[PDB]
């Protein structure tokens, strides 16, 4: 229970939560 960022050139910035 922390995240899920899965960023690679700097312009997908996928942030959802880890519940």
């Amino acid at each position: 229970t922390r995240k899920s960022i899965h960023i690679g050139p700097g312009r997908a910035f996928y942030t959802t939560g880890e519940i």
